[PDB]
Formats: structure tokens, C-alpha cells, sequence
């Protein structure tokens, strides 16, 4: 089980501020599954407008985080979203949460990858979804 | 009905850097909406996505589709949250210069969940399509 | 041509690269370019908080970046672009999120390091702004 | 009359990233003003203009001067609009480290339009000069 | 024990310099344990440093000082001393902000990551 | 020397490069640098929304980068200590922060410095800084 840091991540993904959303890889079973982390703090650029009176992590960004972990899983050992399916959001995610990013490989069919993805906060499920991706 | 960024601002709580609807082109209240989102290289996400080559992140397209949906909800009538996204497919890369036409049609309401069919078009071709489910709180 | 050719020709980057695409190009004579205006632009938070209004000076900036594309095209980080003068600039319409700013620039004259252009920005076939622009190029 | 960024905040609506006047040093009410604008490399435009060589955009010097003109207009007396720029000349490249002295003398008022003579100086030498036409709406 | 929303009502600080995400334990008028999450998606990381992300030391002091204001204004910046930085704080760290009241407003402060001390300092207000 | 030499010597960038210009340099002994303070800086929007105030810790950071400049001038940057830092003035948009940094001692990988930030000739902040350079 491979474990690596934000420095290794930078060499693997083209994503940068303000939309690189994986801080750390905790466990990685190459080409099979990955456990990554995404710290959530009030000091991130979107919180100021989502929402002014009350900070809420945009759910589309939890999906983005997961798809970035999916990409680490692919690239480890540019990225493009092809499909999102069965996305369910089950908790408002806020400043202070750590966002465990669990993603498993499912299939590859002609340059499209299907992944199963779950984001947890404190053992509970915050969101889940099936992601489909391609590189170019 | 049709309105501008100024009415939009009075209807959505979203602000920069994640207010992603510029104009309402048509609103058939409580039924359907065609809204506009201008994509320009002068947006803060393009610097990181991706440094070599600008690409509008697919998820912000979904996000823009949801704010069109909230307008549909809120117009002719408080925070907006996602509960589900199904059958979300991305068919075209969207770039600086494109106008993102945001077509949203209300489908059902059930115990706080609003469901919509959403289609984002650029030049009359489908860039993304998804089914959206959202709720409203506090 | 598109935002990618544009990126290979101009040194300007965020938050001041204000041309998205080139619609028409009569090489060394004139250019019609496009700048999409959206509320998701960093200057709108400050200009103004109550009511988004595209700042007139940035329309001018967009017109001058177009002029520079006219200059650098059919002809990377270290050749820079500078306003030397602006004459006869008139702002006729307020430009807003939603508007597509059509950037029309025609080359008029070059001498001893200065390019003069006649520039007109339009929104929906109506004149938003017009100016005479004088610019130079260094290192 | 000498006042600071705090009085300034009460008189002008402009805010970050386009409030470009830091301090007023001299005000002859409704006739002339000397304001101040600190140029530092920690300003959001410098990263794009230009990467690897900071250059204050000339149009933001024009903007700074116009805000000094707005102050001249609003003090000892609600949005602000550019109507015109004429005879704009840029004589020095302005950089991080330079203090910009914003000199604005009122010149005429005809049917809604204020006109001003404007000069921006760095270290006693002229960085930019221009004639500015402005108007106040809603 | 209280959250970001509560914090927002007690500190005037806002983005990009509000650096307390959550208060884990407060013993009023006496001590506070506070949390500040560190992620690569914070605005300073892009120039500190370009090759290599590294949380500015002075920002850990800022976070501890905010942790200390919370101690002060709940149930209701003049000097730093003996500040030492022992560990580089990085994206992914959960920065635990410990602040005890030591006299009066002086404080002893220790920012811990993963139970190791990241930095420590005396603070006055 | 100017912001352009400064860029060639510090690795720091926006939004945390906080020296605009070096005014005097006694190589390996001392430095007088400049930091322009303007409302158009990213931190002011949050510190504080009502009322701009430059944060005390960013003055320290400015002084520390002046020390980096001093260390690197005629020959990554890490803070190791800060001592006897007092803040004696509220610095505002419009102020020029004069960054006075004297080098004192290098023992065992630690550079030590006395640092003073002045506004309008009067003292704004003063501190002893300990730093070290890695990689």
C-alpha cells in the first residue's frame, strides 16, 4: 500500500489553484483503489460566495475532489470528466472537516474509466457517486 | 419573462467566485428556464484548470445548471443544496469565448426535493446534460 | 482563431488577459476580437458592490490587447506591450455580465516606435466605446 | 483638507480589487485635489501584467486619477461613470515601490459631465497625464 | 466546543485571513484548543512557495493569535516572544491550536500537528 | 536595486512577496528596503471588512524577506524564531514601510537579525528574527 504527499501529487496531476482538491494520498492499491484526503478550511476561495452569510462546501466540488483522487489512481504507477452517475449528497460539508476520498476502479471501456466513489467525513458518508473519466 | 444580472442578484444567495448565471433569456415560471453564462479566460478557475490550456471544469457546468434551476424555483415566488445528480454526461469541452446556454426544466417536487432535467448547450450543440435534484434550507 | 493561439501571442495573463477569441483578421490591417463579460470576473466584486458595471478602462485595455494581436499576428514572454497614448475615447453604453464585447481595431499608422489604431468596442451592434490608441513594444 | 483611506471608504463606492486611492494629501474643495496611490508588487494585477516583469497597467493609472476626480466631486458635498478620456499620455513605466501622486484640477461642468485635468507623478516626474470626463448616475 | 458559524460571530476577521476553522475545547477565560485545517487550496500557497508548498510561519502565529482572541471574547496584537518554529506545516495537516492564558493580555501558545509541536510563542494583546 | 532584482533573489511570489525595493544595502551587514502599503492588497478585504489594518505578522514577514535579501544579495526561506517583537503603530493604506534589517550572527545554521519597520520615520514594529535557508 503506497502512501504519498502533496509534493508527489503535484508531479502527478496538472490541476492547480484554485481547483487542485487532493492534499494527501493515505492508501493506494495501484490501478485498483485509493484513499485520499482533502482538508476543508474557511480560508478557501469559494467559501466567500458559497454562501456569504454561511459557509457550505459546494457539492459539485466534492465530486471534483473525488474525480481528482480517481485521476491519481489512474496516473499513479490533462483530465476530463465524461460522466457522473448516482451522485448522492448526504451531509453539508464545512470548515474543519477532513474529507476522506475513497475511490475504486470498476471498468475501462475504450478510453473511458468507471470508478465507484465515496467521500466520508468522520466515518459517516457525505457523498457518493459513480464517475466516468478520460485523459487527453 | 426575461431578466438581467441585477434581478438575478436579488434572487440567488450565490456570489463570486461561484455565481455562475449572467442573464435569464426565457423563464416560463415554475416550468422551464433558458439562462446564459458567459465563459471568459478572465475567470479565476481557468488559472488552475489547466495552467497550460484552459478548460471549463465539467462540474462548474453542472453548478451553473443548478443555479439556473434555483432561479426557476425562486422566480415568481434561503440556501440551495444538491441532493442528487443522475445521468450526467459531458459531450463537449467548453472554453473562453463560448456562451453556455443553460436549459432547465422542472420535473417533480417530493418531500423537499426539486428534480430537473438540465441541458447545457454551446452553439446549439449539447455540452452537458444531467438530471438534478436539489433542496432549500434555513 | 481561439484562446490557445491568443495565449501563444500575448504575454497578458489573469487577471488582465481580456481577449477570449479572434473572430476576423485582416492581417496587419484590422482585427475583430471577442471578450465575454461575466459576473464571475474578479473586478466585479469591487466595481461596484451594489451594481456590477464593467470598468471603462478595462474595455480600453481589451481594445489594446486586440490591437496587440493585430500587431503580433502573421509575424513570447519577454516582448511586452505598453500604452503610450489614448485620444478621443468616449464611453457611450454601460457594459454588463452577459454582454459580448466585440473588439474592433484598425491599424492607422506607425512611426518611431508607435502604433496608432482606431478602436471601437460594441455590444449587440451598438457602440459601447471608441478610442484612438497609441502603443509601443519593448524588449 | 487632509483625509485618509477611512474617509475615502465613506466617499467612494469602489472596493477591492479596484479601489485605487489610498490617501488624500490636499483638497481645495470643488477645485483641486492631490491624492496618493501606493504601488506594490502585492497587488492582484501584477501577476498577469506581466508574468516575470511587473508593469502597472496604464489604464489603472487612468482609473486611479478618475477616483481622485470623483473624490474632488463628492467631498464637502450613487455611482461614478467614465464618459471620456482625451490627450492621455504615458511617460514613465510605473512599478512596485513607486508612490503615485494623483493631481486633479477641475476644469468644466456642462449638462451632467464633469471635466478634469489630471496628472500622475512619480518622484516629481510626470508618469501620466490626461483629460477626464465623468458623470454621476443613480 | 463550537463551530465555524459561531467563530464568524466572535471574530471580525474574514477571508483570506480568518484562520480558525473550529474550537475543539474552550475552558472559558483560561484555555482553548482550536483547529485550523491546512489544504493546498489556500490562496497563499501559490507563492509560498511555487516549487514547494510551505505554510508561512507567520501565519501559524496569526492562527494562534486568533485562537487567543476566541479565548478572550467568548463568555462575554501587541507582541510576540520566544516564538520558535520546529516543524514545517504542510497541506493535509490539521493544525491544532493550543492557547493558555498566562497573565493580564499575555498568552502561551503551542501549535501542534499530529501531536508534535509545529511552533510555539508568547502572545500579547 | 529594484523589484526586478528582488524577483531574481527571493522565491516568494504573490500573494506573499512583500518587498518592493531595496533602498540601501551594506552587503552582509545591513539592508534598508521598502514595502508599499496600499488598500489594493488581497489581505485588506478581510482584515478587516470595516477598517483596513495591515496585519502585524505581515510586517514581520516583510522584515524577514528583507533579511533574506540581505543573506542572498552579494553571495527556500524558513523562519526559525521571532523574539522581542513589539508592534508600536497601526500601519495603513498609504504608508511606506521602511524595512530596516541588520545582520547580527550566524551560529550553526541560524542567521539572527535585529529588524525595525518604520513609517514616517517613527517605529511601527521591531523584532529579532532567526531564519535559515534549505535545499
Amino acid at each position: 500500500k503506497i502512501n504519498f504527499d502533496i509534493h508527489k501529487i503535484l508531479t502527478l496531476l496538472p490541476h492547480r489553484y484554485p481547483i487542485l482538491l487532493v492534499d494527501r494520498v493515505l492508501e493506494l492499491e495501484p490501478h485498483k483503489s485509493i484513499k485520499a484526503l482533502k482538508n476543508v478550511t474557511v480560508n478557501e476561495p469559494f467559501f466567500t460566495g458559497h454562501f456569504p452569510k454561511r459557509p457550505v462546501m459546494p457539492g459539485v466540488l466534492i465530486i471534483e475532489a473525488l474525480a481528482q483522487a480517481a485521476a491519481l489512481l489512474t496516473f499513479a504507477e490533462l483530465y476530463y470528466f465524461v460522466g457522473i452517475d448516482n451522485a448522492r449528497f448526504k451531509r453539508v460539508v464545512e470548515p474543519g472537516d477532513q474529507l476522506i476520498l475513497n475511490v475504486t476502479f470498476e471498468r475501462y471501456i475504450r478510453g473511458i474509466w468507471k470508478f465507484k466513489a465515496v467521500a466520508e467525513v468522520d466515518g459517516k458518508v457525505a457523498a457518493e457517486a459513480e464517475l466516468m473519466c478520460t485523459v487527453k
